[PDB]
DNA sequence: CCGACAGCGCATCAGC
DNA sequence: GCTGATGCGC
DNA sequence: GTCGG
């Protein structure tokens, strides 16, 4: 990409601020100011030139000078001379290790992929399927492959009731050209907010996945959200697909905008768009948009229609999900 | 000169 | 086993 | 680490 020097030096330094600092504004901040770089059409050549953009402040901007002009930054060889924080940071790609169980797994003398599968008894559920399948989580998902898994998860939940609706969200959906999971939405009249004529309805649908064989593996199931893991079928003498996480949210039909809105993001665009519902007097979840009053309570829900009426409320110009890329 | 910084679902652990 | 906190991930 | 007040 055209900043992407830049970039990637900004990620390595949020990296290990979530790794191993665990500042999580420090990551967050390092991380906006990567986000609006990589999307500024137009070659940054100093740091005050990045100061003009947001997010990008005095000490980002002296660090883009330091990158710029010497192709590196001292704080970030000095932290890759750091063994600790070295090995904490490689063992949290694994999908399930976050910087605790990576300080545990140092202690013991576990700190390489190799060391992970000599002692996989030490690892919980999540982590045994991270390392399982952690070259395929290294991979992007291709837009094409996310069509294909899209054909098959949007009939699949059609072939168990016909009027459940699934909407691909992520960035799939802001139009990215790969993903790194998939992001599944879905919902069907029986359910509207928490008044059940009987649940049991994601567990339907995932036992219909399993059935197919889309779905190889589980990380977490509630009556909300699974988590797991999926596979493309491949045609006859022919490579295997990597596994692919999938994560699905049952939400209620009279939250589906909210739902929507919430799992389409970015992250970061979610972050910004519900702080300036904070500043506009709202609070915005997954599920809802409420009032707050003085004293911070909030109030009842407020009618949605569209992802557009959630943005009237806080007065934003709405936007499309491919411009939410934030 | 400093405090705010989004909001949630599920798994596991420590202490009882 | 429960509560409550912590961990990890959307 | 940035930003807004
Ligand atoms: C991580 C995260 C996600 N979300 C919402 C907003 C996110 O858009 C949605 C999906 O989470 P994702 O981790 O799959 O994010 P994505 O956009 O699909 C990533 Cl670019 P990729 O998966 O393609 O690599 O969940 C949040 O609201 N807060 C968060 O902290
Ligand atoms: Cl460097
Ligand atoms: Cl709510
Ligand atoms: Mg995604
Ligand atoms: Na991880
Ligand atoms: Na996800």
């Amino acid at each position: 990409t055209l900043n992407g020097g830049i970039t990637d030096m900004l990620t390595e330094l949020a990296n290990f601020e979530k790794n191993v600092s665990q500042a999580i504004h420090k990551y967050n901040a390092y991380r906006k100011a990567a986000s609006v770089i990589a999307k500024y059409p137009h070659k940054i050549k100093s740091g005050a030139e990045a100061k003009k953009l947001p997010g990008v402040g005095t000490k980002i901007l002296e660090k883009i000078d330091e990158f710029l002009a010497t192709g590196k930054l001292r704080k970030l060889e000095k932290i890759r001379q750091d063994d600790t924080s070295s090995s904490i940071n490689f063992l949290t790609r694994v999908s399930g290790i976050g910087p605790s169980a990576a300080r545990k797994f140092v202690d013991e003398g576990i700190k390489t992929l190799e060391d992970l599968r000599k002692n996989e008894d030490k690892l919980n559920h999540h982590q045994r399927i991270g390392l399982k399948y952690f070259g395929d989580f290294e991979k992007r998902i291709p837009r094409e492959e996310m069509l294909q898994m899209q054909d098959i998860v949007l009939n699949e939940v059609k072939k168990v009731d016909s009027e459940y609706i699934a909407t691909v969200c992520g960035s799939f959906r802001r139009g990215a050209e790969s993903s790194g999971d998939m992001d599944v939405l879905l919902t069907h009249p029986s359910f509207t907010s928490e008044s059940t004529k009987q649940p049991k309805l994601l567990h339907q649908v995932v036992e219909q996945l399993q059935k197919v064989h889309f779905i190889t593996d589980t990380l977490s199931k509630g009556e909300t959200k699974f988590m797991g893991v999926c596979q493309l079928p491949s045609k006859n003498d022919e490579k295997e697909y990597p596994h692919r996480r999938i994560d699905i949210r049952l939400i209620p039909k009279d939250q589906y905008y909210c739902g929507v809105l919430y799992f389409t993001g970015s992250d970061i665009f979610n972050k910004n768009m519900r702080a300036h519902a904070l500043e506009k007097g709202f609070t915005i979840n997954e599920y809802t948009i409420r009032p707050l009053g003085v004293t911070g309570v909030a109030g009842e829900p407020l009618p949605v229609d569209s992802e557009k009426d959630i943005f009237d409320y806080i007065q934003w110009k709405y936007r499309e999900p491919k411009d939410r890329s934030e």
